[PDB]
């Protein structure tokens, strides 16, 4: 029997369905992993599109199934902002866990693939816009991502993204393992705060603005995490663009720049 899952209709219980296979039609399947598996779907009930993710193995024992819930959680955490993705409902059957979220568009991650180069600084600017409202809203609230990537952020019309991906979602006041390509560098030591997704977000825009590999470790890992941007790489970046990219990669999270900080700078407003 499928039950809801909260931290607060073609039903046909009888036929030997799952509700996912009874409720929803699978258009497509929108990616597949370690995660499971996510499918575009149109409700059966409501008939607008929406996005559905799948455990893909049944819940191995009580921590599986708590670790894998608390995504639930940290998305009911984040509640509804514009740059967010919302999640409409969550469900589990048969030790399989089930995420009903807004369809967005494409990652960062793959419209950046797709245009294989430097993205416009006129997009990036307003990626990095959205994403610190994003933030701004989590931090707000003492909520952190600590998964502040291109995968993670999702793109949607006239330009504007939302971040998605809150399992590693930490409430200040039990931490799991992040990119290392995108980790601040107080996180080593670790310090966790607001400031590390900031220092995330600022490797995402140097990644997608300057169509630069992050480093998963070594000397190159150093060099973008002693406050000195590479030079051979920004160099078309915008003197505007650099400077708040060296705010948001300062070292020190007790003098890197805040969210709302950055988006109370005037290049950066509105
Ligand atoms: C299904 C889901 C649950 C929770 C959550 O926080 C998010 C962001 C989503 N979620 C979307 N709403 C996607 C979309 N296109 O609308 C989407 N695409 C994905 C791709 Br592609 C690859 C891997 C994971 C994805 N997860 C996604």
């Amino acid at each position: 029997q499928p039950r809801r899952v909260s931290f607060r209709p073609g039903y046909d219980p009888s036929r030997p369905e799952s509700f996912f296979q009874q409720s929803f039609q699978r258009l497509s399947r929108l990616g597949h992993g370690s995660y499971g598996e996510v499918f575009k779907v149109r409700s059966k009930e409501d008939g607008r599109l929406y996005a559905v993710k799948r455990s893909m193995s049944p819940f191995r024992g009580p921590k599986d199934r708590a670790r894998k819930l608390a995504e639930v959680g940290s998305h009911e955490k984040v509640g509804q902002h514009p740059c967010c993705v919302r999640l409409e409902q969550a469900w589990e059957e048969g030790g399989i866990l089930y995420l009903q979220t807004e369809l967005c568009g494409p990652s960062l991650q793959q419209h950046c693939e797709a245009w294989g180069a430097s993205l416009p600084e006129a997009q990036v600017w307003g990626y990095l816009r959205d994403t610190l409202l994003a933030l701004a809203h989590l931090h707000s609230q003492g909520l952190v991502h600590l998964d502040v990537k291109p995968a993670n952020i999702f793109l949607g019309p006239r330009g504007r993204c939302k971040l998605g991906d809150f399992g590693l979602l930490v409430e200040l006041g039990e931490v799991q393992e992040g990119d290392p390509r995108y980790m601040a560098p107080e996180l080593l030591q670790g310090s966790y705060g607001t400031a590390a997704d900031v220092f995330s977000l600022g490797l995402t825009i140097l990644e997608v603005a300057c169509n630069m590999e992050l480093p998963h470790g070594g000397e190159g890992w150093q060099q973008l995490r002693q406050g000195y941007l590479p030079p051979e790489f920004t160099a078309g970046l915008s003197s505007e663009l650099r400077s708040v990219l060296v705010m948001m990669l300062e070292p020190d999270p007790k003098l890197r720049a805040t969210a709302e900080a950055l988006l109370a700078l005037p290049v950066l407003r509105q």
